[PDB]
This record gives C-alpha cells, structure tokens and sequence, in this order.
C-alpha cells in the first residue's frame, strides 16, 4: 500500500539530481524541444570545431580515439556523481552505513550507467554535452580498437533496452533497483540491503502494471534486463583491463581506478 509513497520518493530523488531525463533526450532526438538542434560529430573536424567553443580540461592530449576515451571516462564520471546523490536521496539507502553505500555504489554504478545510456542512445548515436551535440555511431564505429569494440556493445543493448518504451519513472525504481543489490561482494549488512531491494522490486512490479497496462511480461523482461547488464559490465570490465594492459599511455581518472581495483 505505502508501495506508491516510497517509489514517489525515488521518483523525485531520480528528478533532482540527473542532468537529463529520457524525457529531454527524446525530445532533443527528435527535434522537439528547441528550435537549435544538436551539432552532429562525426569526424575529427567535427570534433575539432565541437572542443573550439561550438558545443564545448582533460589529461593531455595523445590521439583522437584516447581523445574520445576521456571525454566518455569525464561522463562516466559525472554520471557516478549524480548516481551517488540519488541513492543518498533514498532514505533506505542513506540509513546503510557508510561503506556499505561505498560497496553498493562500486560495483553497481556502470550497470546503472549503462541503464541510463539508453535513454540518450538511438541506432545512429548518441547525444553529448548536455544535448548541444549528437555524436554518431559510425563515428565512434571507425575508432580503432580497443576502443570501438567497447562502445558498440553499448549500442547493442541500449536500441534493445529502448523498445520496452519506459519513462523516467519506471526508469527511477529500475535504477534504485541496480543500486539496492544483495549480491555485490563484500556487502556488510546484506539482509538489510536485501529487503530494501526485494521492497523496489515489488513497488516497480506495481508501478508497471499501472504506467504500462496492456504491457505484458514487462516485469520479468526487466528482471532479464538487469541480468543482461550484469554481464554487459563483465565484458566492460573485461574490456578496460585490456586496456590498462596495453594502452599504457592513456590514463584512468583515479575514481575509475578504484572501481576496478578488484
Ligand atoms: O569504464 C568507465 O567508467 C569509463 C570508460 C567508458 C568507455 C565507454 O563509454 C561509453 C560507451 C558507449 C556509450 C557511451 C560511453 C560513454 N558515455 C557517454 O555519454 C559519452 C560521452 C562522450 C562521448 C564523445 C564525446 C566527444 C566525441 N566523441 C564521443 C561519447 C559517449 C556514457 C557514460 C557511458
Ligand atoms: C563516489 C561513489 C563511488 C565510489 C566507487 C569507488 C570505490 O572504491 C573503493 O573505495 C574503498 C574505500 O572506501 C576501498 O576500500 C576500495 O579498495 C575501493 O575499491
């Protein structure tokens, strides 16, 4: 019964502290929000004229694919920074103890990340810079590996994840349910955590039956969802390691370093 209370907080805990609603991103993506329409990148020259002020520092500078590299870890960054103030924003979550957040936040913020990644994803790229650009896949598609081959995964599940049509509000509960979970090693007070997540699980089960009537199965594909992230961030993870091994001149923000320090 209070299942409508508690995932009305969360709601307003996701509108507070993102940068961008799937809202805003589809509007964008669809040239529905403004009269100016993002600056599309995809070359370098593009990308030159998007850093000279068009559109938008870093560690110094070494090459085009590192380039980009950096400027998804910036993201990737600023993203755990809103994730970390969500949570913080769920009562449940900000009553753990304090390493417990840390852990909870560790080892779910890239599966959340890339939850999100959906929203501002479509076949043919992605937006960027608070909406100002939209940069194409077939432009992240001719960097070289390593780095091609850990951004168009990405893209593989997001144009999947994006036909299940959920809004910001099913995606708030969907989030805190990646965040609030029992299984992430080392976790202290895991009954703790168990019972908030298996209480989002059950105001998410209520939220779609509501928000998405005739949608069915919605709720145990969401579950498959969250499986299918668990193992797009092992291969991510996988991934990164390679580059750590043998991109020996591009550098990890050390908050990046410390998520996969394990
Ligand atoms: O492991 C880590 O934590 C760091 C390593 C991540 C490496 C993989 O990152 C991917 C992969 C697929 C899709 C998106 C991202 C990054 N993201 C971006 O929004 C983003 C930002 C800027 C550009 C960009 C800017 C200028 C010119 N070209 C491209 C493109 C994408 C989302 C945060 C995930
Ligand atoms: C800002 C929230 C996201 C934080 C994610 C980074 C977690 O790093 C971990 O921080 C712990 C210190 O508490 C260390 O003990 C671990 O060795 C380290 O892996």
């Amino acid at each position: 019964a209070d299942l409508k209370a508690f995932s009305k907080h969360i709601y307003n805990a996701y509108l507070k502290n993102f940068n961008m609603t799937k809202k805003k991103a589809r509007s964008i993506l669809t040239g529905k929000a403004s009269h100016t329409a993002p600056f599309v990148i995809h070359d370098i020259e593009t990308l030159w004229q998007a850093e000279k002020g068009l559109v938008w520092g870093l560690p110094p500078y070494k090459e085009i694919s590192v380039h980009v590299f950096y400027r998804c870890q910036c993201t990737t960054v600023e993203t755990v920074r809103e994730l970390t103030e969500f949570a913080k924003s769920i009562p449940s979550f900000s009553s753990l103890f304090l390493n417990d957040q840390v852990t909870l936040l560790k080892y779910g913020v890239h599966e959340a990340i890339f939850a999100m990644l959906a929203s501002i994803v479509n076949k043919d790229g992605l937006l960027v810079a608070n909406g100002s650009g939209f940069v194409t896949r077939e432009f992240l598609r001719s960097l070289r590996k390593p780095f091609s081959d850990i951004i168009e995964p990405k893209f593989e599940f997001a144009v999947k994840f994006n036909a299940l049509e959920l809004d910001d509000s099913d995606l708030a509960l969907f989030i805190a349910a990646i965040i609030l979970c029992g299984d992430r090693p080392g976790l202290m007070n895991v009954p703790r955590v168990e019972a908030i997540q298996d209480t989002i699980l059950r105001a998410l089960e209520f939220h779609l039956q509501a928000n998405h009537p005739d949608a069915q199965y919605l709720f145990p594909k969401l579950l498959q969802k969250m499986a299918d992230l668990r193992q797009l961030v092992t291969e991510h993870a996988q991934m990164m390691q390679r580059i750590k091994k043998t991109e020996t001149e591009t550098s990890l923000h050390p908050l990046l370093q410390e998520i996969y320090k394990d």
